[PDB]
């Protein structure tokens, strides 16, 4: 009578509840740390941060003069299996162009994409 030679789904000791919670992280921001300063103990590029909370916030800048008081959000995301059943286009609807991307960098830089 081994417990191992029987495989349950689901665990007593494993509450769903908790898993939630690591899907997604609230960190609050207090006086003396700085964006930047969160950024690099997590070991995170700053890029993907503003992409993650781009609709929280309207501009990078805004993220730089972060006071105390306001949230973050980190949602990390898993992706297992390399082909996805459902596929989303129109990840950026802000910005006609799509498809291809990432040619260029410093787009913040120039007011025009195109110049």
């Amino acid at each position: 009578m081994n417990g191992e030679n029987y495989f349950k789904l689901g665990s007593d000791s494993k509450l769903l509840t908790h898993n939630s919670y690591q899907n997604r992280l609230f960190y609050t921001l207090k006086t003396g740390e700085t964006v930047a300063d969160l950024s690099k103990s997590q070991d995170i590029n700053l890029s993907t941060i503003w992409s993650l909370n781009k609709h929280l916030y309207s501009s990078e800048s805004e993220m730089m003069k972060a006071a105390p008081g306001q949230q973050i959000i980190l949602p990390l995301k898993k992706l297992p299996f390399e082909y996805s059943a459902l596929p989303l286009l129109g990840s950026a609807p802000l910005v006609a162009a799509g498809g291809v991307a990432g040619h260029t960098n410093g787009s913040g830089s120039e007011n025009l994409y195109f110049q």
